[PDB]
């Protein structure tokens, strides 16, 4: 679907977790650790910004395993939290959500979105 511009200033800003925001996912990549599964951490756009701080919840882990989400690959967030850091760095952790179309669908990042800052 159209990427749902004001999303990640929604999030950062309004306090909002009530939306269902469509982002694409610019990038993504592991924090590999001893006896653990990979954390996954995601740059996502919402056609206007990218954010940097994006965590993917575990019970996410197979689909990036199995290639559905990946560096690309356009989703709908159904569920997220926003966490503020010790540092004071906030981050969102997204804890549901749906891959609408596949990173193959589309040709790298979608529009000229610039980064968030807060």
């Amino acid at each position: 679907g159209q990427l749902s511009e004001g999303a990640i200033a929604a999030i950062m800003q309004k306090g909002d977790t009530n939306i269902k925001p469509i982002l694409q996912v610019i990038n993504i990549r592991p924090i590999t650790t001893g006896n653990s599964p990979p954390r996954y951490r995601l740059l996502m756009s919402d056609g206007l910004n990218t954010l940097s701080s994006f965590m993917l919840a575990t019970q996410l882990n197979p689909l990036v395993e199995e290639e559905q989400l990946s560096s690309n690959c356009v989703c709908q967030i159904h569920r997220f939290i926003v966490n503020t850091l010790k540092d004071g760095r906030r981050v969102v952790i997204l804890m549901e959500l749906e891959v609408l179309k596949s990173a193959e669908a589309v040709g790298v990042k979608i529009g000229n979105p610039v980064p968030y800052n807060e």
